């Protein structure tokens, strides 16, 4: 080991460490725990715009209540928004089955939290991150690169390599013991069947009864909407209209918004209402096995909708197809924490300059529940779409003959040959198997 | 003009001439008026499963009545369910919105019917076809390739380059009325709004009001499916178990099916009773300008579903980007009328071999309102979704330790570095904006 | 036809007609003849920096004695040095042999003259385009696109489709004998065994014995370098310093160059002089039919050299794969005459920011002959490569451990046991053969 | 720590261990280290047709003098060509330099040793490798990788992380003193200044000097061929034809090769009296870490020319395309040890049927110095190549007619209206700078 090595295994003893500290069972016995032991622990809760946050403000109270030497609510929301949009707007999203789309909220908070928190940090004079981030997830990796990207002198303690920390710690039993010993009643909730993620952009299940492929959304409690796939649920069909200006979402049912946090909010409530976006998917971490997830995003997937309808009657198919292509390589370099890295940089500018800055308009739909939706609308001065320049009425107006046509078809000979002798060398050669047989099964070369 | 020239703009009299007899207005007055003008025409009525087509026997019947010298019905369901296959195996669709995705059910079509129709000509020495499609679409294109593939001698003639089709023809009023003065009340079916193309696979609604984006779904009568947007249309909740084998689908409901043509139709049923697969697409004509689709297939999209549930649960990352990025290129070349050409089957045999073969599993799925459905269950021999292998709960079974993944993160600091300093070059040079900024609005260079 | 049809079969008789004046046979034949059939002609010469114009000055001079009603130089020499050099940036060159490159010189060329001879011609009043780029060519669809692309009220008039000017030009002899009998002895080159089309970016040799692949460019006189092949030409060892500054070529042999057009100017000297960048190609025509040339670009072959080697030293593996990807797809659409196109500025963008804004640095080679040179140094402060970071020499500087990389090993494991197990599912299913088998040739299954 | 950890920080004491005997002092004082130590060493010398290597027979013999067990020679030859034949077929190669590729033969032996040292080791009982490829190399992770998919059950013993090794050898001057301690003098051949590794099919030289970029291939001797670069070095012009059969190379100069081993050595001749193929580039380590070398591959730069030749004139764009983009994918795999993971078999089996069954044909070229060479003739059945089919001559046999070509225009005029209106689009929202300007420099918003 030497002085920049990233990683310590050891608590740093009376020395500054921060902690991402959400409040939770773990880093409120790790908080308590660090500062028994002798460090200096400063506290910062990242202010995600949760779902199932009642009250950001009452954390910090209780890091201080655990002998916190400073604790803080770091306001990350604009960012979140900030940053979903132009995943959105680079169609920056690698996991889906047929067609359902996972937003990459997950990457995003994280890419969002890494840099935000550590810089938060920094300002503090606080260069030695306490991140539990455990050995077998992909934050661990996620929150070291974005880390040391924000602060080159950085140092990371992981608590789980002092063994120390695994005798006194360990299990949740454990952690609420030590709490309980302390003098802090930590109120454990009621457990559930899997463990979930939030932010304001999205939802993530798993782990526990989820890793069963023969369980899925049905033992979900959705906290971004309602179960819409229960009979008791009541949902009626509700029309929504959706406009961007220039890439940006800006209104919302006529109603335009100048805090794009706000407007994401707004679309969280009508895409919530329905259970839009809700999802299962079976993804790939990045030490290359398999999870299993039920996701929720109805902000995002209702923006999805009217972004991606207008990107089909604005721009020529190059264009869509270059859009695809990229936002399929950008959304695997943000699920492996490069969202910030050049190659990543390139494909996300692309998409927010010549895909976005076209996307002026609006969408019209009808939701129903969960992903069952109609469009009824798509307007914009910026379309492409335009049946009138393809009538053929009058003959002082029509942007072709029927005699062009057929110019255009002659060209196309040359290549048709090549390619039907192709198809005649590769029934020579054994690739092809011949057109012409026999009306009974027959024998082989 | 040339031996070798494909399009012929005059009737060729006293010559065998080949039609696609659909049986509609447009084909029936075709065929009548090639006869009364002295070609010896012939009919061939695809057998496509059309889900609006009640007696395809009746259709030759018609022919003869109307002066075809023979008229045949060509089975062409069996091709077109395996080229259909083919495609899902290789997701071989690039038109999609939000992720709603048309399964390119019109162009699979046209591949099958383009080249099996000339070949059934070519065998009663009809080396000519009068193919009536227009030339402002996809299919001119598309039939004169597929055509000139299959039959090299090919030459197609063109009705409405001739003036004297275009002055005796013409409207459907004209046609009409030509069929009563010839002694033939052809009961005309009742007008709609839209336009419809269909097959087993699928059916397409374009053109008339479904030209205004204004307009929509609300305007169809779907002819695979219910009206599941209208509240007064009963559907109840399904459960459905959807089995492959290699990557052929082989049963539904635990009933195996030896006939993928019977398994389609099954599907197709199943699918239908919800409505789902429905969508709505702005797509790009091979001529580069947009026209607009409302589109059903319920029974690919039942499938669609279950493959692709098994393809995230047995492939690694890097098989399923090149099984995605191949099938958005695929997809492309075949609306283009490429589907035999080498590039194409390039694509294509490498899904059908390397993705494919290993999707032998089962997938339990609820389905309720268009395209809202829920995953039950998902099961494969073949899957390598294994959270077991990731249990760290015995040292002896564990597949690395805390300290292994320390290890990796410590070989990514030198790339880490090498991007932070990328980022300070490119702030110098002036294309990203500085970390650090002001409380209120600042100044720029 | 209609007022918004662009093409022009007939001559536009009392109209402004704008020539793109190169002043050869066919462009002088051609001004005069429109001008005797009652036109009014407009002479436009690009001053392209060709190699082999003697004195451009004089061109417009003899179109006004063919009764042009105007004549003048266009300079577009800075033009096509700046396009040149973003292609450069953008590796945008999709037409290569064993890694011999074809720099896309004709195309670049172009894009240049289809745009500034059009918005010459439109300052001027002249909205017509005689147009003489043949019927069989890449280059009438290229001007086509880049003329409309700059005046929308551009039509283009195609002499060839004239029968008037068929009937009474034609062929060489004939267009020679109309100036001769009009009192112009125009004064004919010596004949070639191959035609030639050259800018100062380079220079390409294709047609009459060049069609033959069994002739290539033995019989091809060099006209931006010596001929490297030939034993009597003596070359000897030179060495060369290539500077470049956030991308732009600034200096050479420690000259800086202000203006760019010399810069170019002077690294077309230093490769011809060794005959550097010279190939042979079979390219693929617009139209889907091969055509085969021979190819010069001295001075781009060495700025490529010293671009490559710095973008190597520089850029991370995924930038390079992103720069290289979209420089091929960059390079299609370049030669299909959509360089201007939003799917090509996008590609095109993306490399001139992120790829050749880093590149500062200079590179140093011995040239010999031909493509023989070697690589003598390369610096850049942004160089990436820096094998004393990977210095393992003292503890308290090495990056990482032995032990560190073992622990990077143990992630591969799980998917390690996944391809192994895939491989055996594969044979079982007969895609690929056993691993064992016999001493001799055996029986397959 | 767990029965299926793969690495063995311990000499394995009365254990039968596995070691690739190269025979040089590291493998030779290792050997007989790990025998001293109770080991029971079992050595496999792998025949890789090394151009460095007098006589392979002398090294089983001196394993045997040193105290193996058991010492063998592994012919590799067969699978090492038929591998480097399969990434000829495949372009698999990704590291390049304006074009001079690296024939990626580093990564090839290693999938070849690394999978057929593993195999022989079983046969024998072998299930520990006592591997030395170290800890910053590529080699560790190939190896591992390599040797785990051939032996589920293989264990490999790292001797630099015992402690007893690292403390009684470790430099060259500790094991060369071992050796004379032990009663062998090791007879140490001259130093020099880098490291090379090599196989038939190329040689690859880094480290030491090599690791200054101002140093290069002037300080190289190369193995394979001569020092083309100095003018002492007398290099005579030299004519060599080149003949496929199917993707197979079977034929130099007209002399059939049955056995491609003898072609492959034949070629190595050829191309090495001229210095064919060598390079000099910056690669990406798999740890995303840069390293630098000077590589020769006479033999294989020779059939790449000639394969690719053969290439563009047989194949069309798109297969040309796909064939490219593959390759460069399919090298990084290659580079990364995974040449036999189901990603890369995709690739590789699209090319080796697709792409290189229509390889027949046979190229003429003339060898000069370096990679200056010539092409002088190109000859297959396959060619799509065909400028009389494209010929005008007769009406009869024209493909198409100018007034077709004109028809062919008039369909782009839609899509170009809709570019024009995205460049003015563009220029409002401020993405691209306006077209006219000042004659001066101006004001900019
Ligand atoms: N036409 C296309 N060609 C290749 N890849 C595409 C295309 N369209 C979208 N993609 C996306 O590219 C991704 C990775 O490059 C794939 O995951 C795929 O979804
Ligand atoms: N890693 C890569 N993957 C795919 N295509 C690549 C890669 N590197 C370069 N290319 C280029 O992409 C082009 C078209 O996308 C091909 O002509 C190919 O040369």
């Amino acid at each position: 080991s030497n002085a920049m090595t990233t990683i310590l295994p050891n608590l740093p003893t009376g020395q500054k460490v921060g902690i991402a500290f959400s409040g939770g069972l773990d880093t409120s016995a790790a908080l308590l725990w660090m500062r028994q032991k002798g460090a200096v622990p400063y506290a910062y809760t990242a202010n995600l715009g949760q779902p199932d946050e009642p009250d950001y403000d009452e954390i910090p109270r209780r890091a201080m209540q655990y002998g916190a030497e400073a604790a803080r609510l770091v306001d990350c929301r604009a960012q979140l928004v900030a940053e979903g949009i132009a995943a959105l707007q680079a169609g920056a999203f690698h996991i889906s089955t047929a067609g359902l789309t996972y937003f990459n909220t997950t990457p995003i908070g994280r890419a969002v939290t890494g840099t935000m928190l550590v810089a938060a940090m920094k300002e503090d004079g606080v260069n030695i991150w306490g991140d539990g981030s455990t050995f077998k997830g992909n934050d661990i990796e996620r929150f070291y690169r974005y880390g040391l990207l924000t602060n080159p002198d950085l140092k990371i303690y992981k608590p789980w390599l002092d063994q120390t920390f695994i005798d006194e710690l360990g299990g949740r039993a454990e952690m609420s013991e030590y709490m309980r010993q302390a003098g802090f009643d930590y109120k454990m909730s009621a457990e559930k069947a899997y463990s979930t993620d939030s932010n304001m952009l999205g939802a993530t299940h798993e782990a526990k009864d989820l890793e069963l492929l023969s369980a899925g959304i049905r033992i979900v409690q959705p906290i971004m909407g309602v179960a819409f796939w229960q009979d008791s649920v009541q949902i009626k069909a509700e029309e929504v209209t959706v406009r961007f200006e220039e890439g940006q979402p800006v209104a919302l049912n006529g109603v335009e918004y100048a805090d794009p946090v706000e407007l994401l909010l707004e679309a969280n409530r009508i895409g919530g209402r329905h259970g839009l976006g809700m999802s299962d998917q079976i993804e790939n971490r990045i030490i290359e096995a398999k999870s299993r997830g039920i996701y929720e995003a109805p902000g995002l997937a209702l923006l999805f909708i009217a972004y991606e309808r207008l990107v089909t009657g604005i721009h020529n198919e190059d264009t869509i197809e270059q859009y695809r292509e990229n936002g399929r390589k950008l959304g695997r370099l943000l699920y492996q924490g490069r969202w910030f890295d050049p190659q990543a940089i390139m494909l996300r500018e692309t998409a927010q300059r010549w895909v976005a800055r076209a996307i002026t308009g609006e969408v019209t739909l009808e939701l129903r529940r969960g992903n069952d939706y109609s469009l009824l609308n798509t307007e914009s001065a910026n379309l492409t779409y335009a049946p009138e320049r393809l009538s053929m009425e009058k003959v002082e107006n029509a942007p072709f003959t029927p005699a062009d046509r057929i110019g255009q078809l002659t060209m196309r000979n040359l290549d048709i040959v090549d390619t039907r002798e192709k198809l005649f060398t590769y029934v020579k050669t054994g690739l092809l198997a011949p057109s012409a047989g026999s009306a009974l099964p027959q024998i082989k070369d």
